């Protein structure tokens, strides 16, 4: 069995010459030489079988990524596991190797307006497909946007994804949430379970802002601090947007705050393209019902050099305990077995 940094990374003999890349949720990520296809690949080790929630997210992603096929969405090329349920402890998911990700790139690189435009186009093109399948990604962030050496972009990590359920979106004030804080839409903290497509467009807005300055736009340090970062820039919500929040704890929290002025986008981002900032404003709209949808975002003047709905494909159809979840992970990975 191959090893890397003390741990077993047991993918051979097909995959050899391992090098460490980084960490997934349930294990290590390495690159390896694929001896059949004669290219280096990425492989992530998943050890999920002790926990309901680890199993849930592992299985959700596998089911989604096997059903999806899109240029801007990472695929699964192979899955490695032991031949029987009794012997299966780890699962390895093999995927196309990508040089970097947007989190790593933003730490080190100034992006040209032309790169910002191209990255944003590819994110939304991928998101059009995901949303067309009635699926919500629910954890869009720079580290979930893979880039190769020619700046092709692929969305990854479908562990938090859900089928959209707008009729069951409503909840109370300060309801706990799982997805990454800095990219959470204001409504998560107020009255939303994150079951509508508008959740993903807010995160894309945050990513666009972050591409403009290399700094997260709303770097909250804790649950409600995230909301006050957002209101600090957007300003106090209007009467009409406040009246949309029927829940009294949420509404009265907002009414309790002093007046805050909107900070103009062109003052936060003085070197940004004015069309980029018009689109940014529409993605970072407080009221999720007024927020731009993915297909409108693609049609925005900022992206007119790339926009081509005939080349922005949609999905063929809508998408629909731990002993049982291990069995389901086993069955779902059967197609990659010798046999
Ligand atoms: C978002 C995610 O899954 N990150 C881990 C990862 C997947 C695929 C991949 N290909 N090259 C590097 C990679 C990292």
């Amino acid at each position: 069995p191959e090893m890397v940094r003390g741990q077993v990374f047991d993918v051979g003999p097909r995959y050899t010459n391992l090098s460490y890349i980084g960490e997934g949720a349930y294990g290590m990520v390495c690159s390896a030489y694929d001896n059949v296809n004669k290219v280096r690949v990425a492989i992530k080790k998943i050890s999920p079988f002790e926990h309901q929630t680890y199993c849930q997210r592992t299985l959700r992603e596998i089911k989604i990524l096997l059903r999806f096929r899109h240029e801007n969405i990472i695929g699964i090329n192979d899955i490695i596991r032991a031949p029987t349920i009794e012997q299966m402890k780890d699962v390895y998911i093999v995927q196309d190797l990508m040089e970097t990700d947007l989190y790593k790139l933003l730490k080190t690189q100034h992006l040209s307006n032309d790169h910002i435009c191209y990255f944003l186009y590819q994110i939304l093109r991928g998101l059009k497909y995901i949303h067309s399948a009635n699926v919500l990604h629910r954890d869009l962030k720079p580290s979930n946007l893979l880039l190769n050496t020619t700046c092709d972009l692929k969305i990854c990590d479908f562990g938090l994804a859900r089928v959209a359920d707008p009729d069951h979106d409503h909840t109370g004030f300060l309801t706990e949430y799982v997805a990454t804080r800095w990219y959470r839409a204001p409504e998560i903290m107020l009255n939303s379970k994150g079951y509508t497509k508008s959740i993903d467009i807010w995160s894309v807005g945050c990513i666009l802002a972050e591409m403009l300055s290399n700094r997260p736009i709303f770097p909250g340090k804790h649950y409600l601090d995230q909301l006050n970062h957002i209101l600090g820039i957007l300003g106090s919500p209007s009467q009409e947007d406040l009246n949309c929040i029927i829940n009294l704890k949420a509404r009265n929290y907002l009414l309790s705050l002093p007046h805050k002025n909107k900070v103009p986008w062109n003052r936060l981002f003085p070197n940004a393209d004015s069309k980029a900032l018009d689109l940014l404003d529409k993605m970072l709209t407080f009221n999720p019902h007024k927020r731009i949808e993915v297909e409108q975002a693609l049609a925005h003047p900022y992206l007119e050099q790339y926009y081509d709905p005939s080349d922005e494909p949609i999905a063929e159809a809508p998408f629909k305990p731990k002993e049982k979840l291990k069995e389901l992970i086993f069955e779902e990975t059967a197609r990659f077995q010798p046999g």
